[PDB]
């Protein structure tokens, strides 16, 4: 277990973003899906140049799941996944070149009143919008060149620890959200299914949502796109 603090710029960008979308929280799910999407492309492309790319988990899916009892929301993809170093640099710092660009474009557009929603998605920095509805955000990730790890933060800091459960993902990443009190509605299946459906009609991968039929009840992944 090792704790860290966010780069300054990432603290600023976290706020802009939480500010930009303050009245359209639902967008946090749009992004979490996009990211997943991107992650799955990453590996697919990689499967072109490597015969063992999918050896860890032969699937390429995105699977949402609500846990009302424990107040949790999960969004797992069998994408490329992240190594320990990337969890710390990609989430805790301004690693890319296009991220700095977004910090500038965002402040210039936000000042002249122009639409920003598109900016966040444009530069894929949408991950931080998860703090709009979550008190705690946890990212479990297994990548082919490392072991499984856990990242967790309440935005005031973050920490990374190797996952004591061992490689349970195969390959991929799980974004676990500890929902705020005012977001307990995102735990309702019907609410989640419409939002997932609404933001995945452009994903090149199948997106499932652990659902119930129903007293006899049957639970199973339901294809949404």
């Amino acid at each position: 277990s090792e704790k860290f603090a966010f780069q300054a710029e990432v603290n600023r960008m976290m706020k802009l973003i939480i500010n930009s979308l303050y009245k359209n929280k639902e967008i946090f799910l749009r992004e979490l899906i996009s990211n997943a999407s991107d992650a799955l492309d990453k590996i697919r492309l990689i499967s072109l140049t490597d015969e063992n790319a999918l050896a860890g988990n032969e699937e390429l899916t995105v699977k949402i799941k609500c846990d009302k009892e424990k107040n949790l929301l999960h969004v797992t993809d069998t994408g490329v996944g992240m190594t320990r170093e990337e969890l710390v640099k990609n989430l805790g710092t301004i690693a890319k070149s296009g991220t700095s660009e977004f910090l500038n474009k965002m402040t210039e557009a936000q000042e002249d009143g122009q639409s920003t929603s598109e900016l966040i998605g444009q530069f894929g920095v949408g991950f931080y919008s998860a703090f709009l509805v979550a008190d705690k955000v946890i990212v479990t990730s297994k990548h082919n060149n490392d072991t499984q790890h856990i990242w967790e933060s309440d935005s005031n800091e973050f920490s990374v620890i190797a996952d004591p459960r061992g490689n349970t993902l195969g390959r991929g990443t799980t974004i676990t959200l500890v929902l705020k009190e005012e977001a307990s509605d995102y735990l309702e299946l019907d609410t989640i299914k419409n939002l997932v459906k609404k933001y995945s009609q452009f994903i090149n991968f199948p997106i499932y949502v652990w659902s119930s039929k129903t007293e006899k009840t049957v639970w199973d992944w339901e294809l949404m796109n």
